[PDB]
């Protein structure tokens, strides 16, 4: 039974389900307990055992080594109307959207540290065969003591493949023009677009495009002082033609990305 976790308060709820704070009774491990209604589940999937499960579980197991840039699935249960996942919970922790709301635009140095960590994490998912598809500030947690970001919510994700996707259920205003115009995208180039949006969100304090037409026109106006190198990087990720977008390798070799702080230094200077 799930009588082996003590449940605390609701942390948040939405398209990902309802997520509660918890503590594993076994060892007082802090956890997050996520509930997902079977009626509301997008894709389903295939475990070795043979058992049928939400794609989210498959995706999380494919990725849940101990690399700390992606949230670790500790356990899961099936209930009559629902699945419950036990996830690791850092503490103290704060979600990036909150951090930006409280802080406004982030200094470049801290945006760089954070953006590099997000890139390492997304490369991790891709090497484990998983496409997140909903990269944005709300799906990123900051472990405030260690200065470590973790990607969460794989509920809109998919197995990574090299052919075209024609379905999408993440967030529209993070989605690339080719989704909006043709309902087709490739995994990596769409991911790069959404990383451009994310990076703009960090340095300007808000997303650049509210509407379909703005996404499709792809003109980027900066409302804050942002350095030329960072503007270049963002505009490159936000190229209209997918194949003009940089690879992960070209983004991590970009001049704006050099000399990144280690996560612990980041915590010491900007979060402690
Ligand atoms: C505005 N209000 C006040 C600030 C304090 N505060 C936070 O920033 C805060 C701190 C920790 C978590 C969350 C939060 C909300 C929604 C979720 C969703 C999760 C999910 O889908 N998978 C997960 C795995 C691990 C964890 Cl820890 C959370 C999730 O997580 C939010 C509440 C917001
Ligand atoms: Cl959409």
């Amino acid at each position: 039974l799930e009588s082996q976790y003590q449940v605390g308060p609701l942390l948040g709820s939405g398209g990902f389900g309802s997520v509660y704070s918890g503590i594993r009774v076994s060892d007082n491990l802090p956890v997050a307990i996520k509930h997902v209604e079977k009626d509301r589940i997008s894709d389903w999937g295939e475990l070795p055992n043979g058992t049928r499960v939400p794609m989210e579980v498959v995706l999380l197991k494919k990725v849940s080594s101990g690399f700390s840039g992606v949230i670790r699935l500790l356990d899961w249960f099936e209930r009559p109307d629902s699945f419950v996942l036990i996830l690791e919970r850092p503490e103290p922790v704060q979600d990036l959207f909150d951090f930006i709301t409280e802080r406004g635009a982030l200094q470049e140095e801290l945006a760089r540290s954070f953006f590099w960590q997000v890139l390492e994490a997304v490369r991790h998912c891709h090497n484990c065969g998983v496409l997140h598809r909903d990269i944005k500030d709300e799906n990123i947690l900051i472990d405030l003591n260690r200065g470590e970001l973790k990607l969460i919510d794989f509920g809109s994700g998919a197995l990574l493949k090299d052919t075209v996707y024609t379905d999408f259920d993440g967030t529209r205003v993070y989605s690339p023009p080719e989704w909006i115009r043709y309902h087709r995208y490739h995994g990596r180039s769409a991911a790069v677009w959404s990383l451009g949006i994310l990076l703009y969100d960090m340095v300007c304090g808000d997303i650049p495009f509210e509407h379909d037409e703005e996404i499709i026109r792809g003109q980027v106006f900066f409302r804050q002082r942002v350095s030329s190198e960072c503007q270049h990087l963002i505009r490159w990720c936000l190229a209209l033609r997918p194949s003009d977008r940089p690879t992960f390798e070209e983004i991590q070799n970009h001049p704006w990305m050099q000399d990144v702080l280690l996560p612990q230094e980041t915590a010491e200077i900007h979060l402690h």
